[PDB]
């Protein structure tokens, strides 16, 4: 059965939010094009309680050994917006195709970029190997200069043992700033690791795991309590193949706080431009295969919690809502958190460029338990109902906290199996208390007559 991240009250967290935001990748100041008013809109429309907040190595460490505390001030400012609205934050050290420094035309400055993004220019060593224009961005991964930049980072070439050490110490700098931040729950060490010339389990169990171990150790010099979240290699594994990632040791006193944060991008959904016919058949197989592989690696890592850190699609495609609902149902059964890709404007996201909602908003805006006083064994919801079964824990005194959308709960609530402590119609938060002396408790929440 699944394991959960916990809040300071000991409640088990069911995490629902977005990646915010891809616009940070190219921004000179490292910040997403996302305001406090945008967060208020998100919360009002969907009741989210989590964010995978994109940060970047190029912003943390713009020159070797010279950390930018002003950038960290900016991150802290945004984290405060989230804190004020009761969100938990996972910071993602984000890259795609290594760096903006992989081409001159795509480099928005010092490794920032709209396509390639992440590492600072000083950490990018392509050794003069070419990077030719490609018709979709993912193809840059296999261009010679990008492959070489990764091979140098992982020190496959033997020429750059320092780069992983810089990466680990950049994470330590972030962790030193955020250790005492009560809204931060997780550090996602690297978006979509790619091995370059080294592929599969030899990469994952070799230099990838070694970087995760070094970085975990560095973070634990300054932060004992934040969950350290590790990803498999993305290529193949995103598409349903197994990971060879191996266990990371957590030097913290007591129980380990490592979590697993894989992504889900079925190939048939992409190539088929939607979720109908044989593409749907094969995407459903992918989801199920992915679930089994994800559960396996989460066991290997020490029976750890899971966060689906990224998944998404163009919501206008045939079958999109069915796909989204399938993924969220799977995450629910797995006890997984979810950060959807992404909050950015356009048909993948919740809002179009003019601020109009896509179908994503209504799809995501469902009741869910946010923080449960005990282990949630099973739950379900529809627009106007939620049911939740809880394995009791008498040590927890904080109430179970549940989001109820206005759409289905226009007035008061009726709760079977628990006492209502609070029903805040402004914040949309229901708080309930359940007995801890009668075994597993089932709570059913419906609109008042
Ligand atoms: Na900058
Ligand atoms: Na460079
Ligand atoms: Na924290
Ligand atoms: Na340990």
């Amino acid at each position: 059965t699944p394991s959960y991240l916990k809040d300071d009250d000991g409640r088990s967290l069911i995490l629902r939010g977005f990646n915010t935001a891809s616009s940070a990748k190219s921004a000179p100041d490292g910040m997403p094009q996302f305001t406090e008013a945008d967060l208020a809109r998100e919360y009002a429309d969907m009741g989210t309680n989590f964010v995978r907040f994109l940060i970047s190595w190029r912003s943390v460490e713009p020159a070797p050994g010279v950390y930018d505390q002003q950038y960290l001030d900016r991150v802290e400012d945004r984290v405060g917006w989230y804190a004020e609205r009761g969100y938990k934050v996972m910071l993602d050290m984000h890259q795609d195709v290594y760096s903006g420094a992989i081409t001159p035309e795509g480099n928005s400055g010092n490794g920032a970029g709209a396509i390639g993004n992440g590492a600072p220019a000083w950490a990018t060593y392509m050794d003069g190997l070419p990077v030719e224009p490609q018709p979709r961005w993912e193809l840059y991964y296999i261009q010679p200069g990008v492959m070489r930049a990764f091979d140098n980072f992982w020190n496959t070439t033997g020429k750059h043992p320092e780069l992983v050490e810089h990466y680990a110490k950049a994470w330590r700098a972030v962790a030193d700033r955020f250790a005492d931040n009560d809204a931060v729950v997780a550090y996602d060490l690297m978006n979509e690791p790619f091995g370059g010339s080294l592929q599969g389990p030899a990469f994952e169990a070799g230099p990838l795991a070694a970087m995760y171990q070094r970085t975990t150790d560095a973070i634990r010099q300054v932060d004992q309590d934040t969950w350290v979240c590790v990803a498999p290699q993305a290529i193949g594994v995103n598409q349903g193949l197994p990971s060879g990632l191996t266990k990371i040791d957590d030097p913290r006193a007591g129980q380990q706080r490592i979590a697993y944060c894989p992504h889900l991008y079925p190939l048939p959904l992409d190539i088929g431009d939607g979720h109908e016919g044989l593409a749907r058949t094969l995407t459903d197989v992918t989801i199920d295969a992915w679930r089994a592989n994800t559960a396996h690696t989460a066991r290997v890592l020490g029976d750890v919690p899971i966060i689906l850190g990224s998944f998404g699609l163009d919501t206008t495609l045939p079958g999109a809502r069915d796909y989204i609902e399938r993924v969220y149902g799977t995450a629910r059964e797995m006890g997984a958190g979810v950060s959807y890709w992404s909050s950015d404007p356009g048909p993948w996201g919740p809002y179009l460029p003019d601020g109009t909602q896509t179908l994503l908003v209504d799809t995501l805006n469902k009741p869910y338990p946010r923080a449960v006083a005990g282990t949630p064994t099973e739950w379900s919801s529809t627009s106007d109902r939620l049911q939740l079964t809880i394995e009791p824990d008498a040590a927890i005194t904080a109430p179970t906290e549940i989001y109820l959308p206005e759409a289905g709960f226009p007035g008061d609530v009726h709760v079977e199996g628990a006492d209502v402590v609070g029903w805040d119609r402004q914040s949309r938060l229901l708080t309930v208390r359940t007995p801890a002396d009668s075994g597993n408790v089932t709570v059913t929440v419906t609109p008042a007559a």
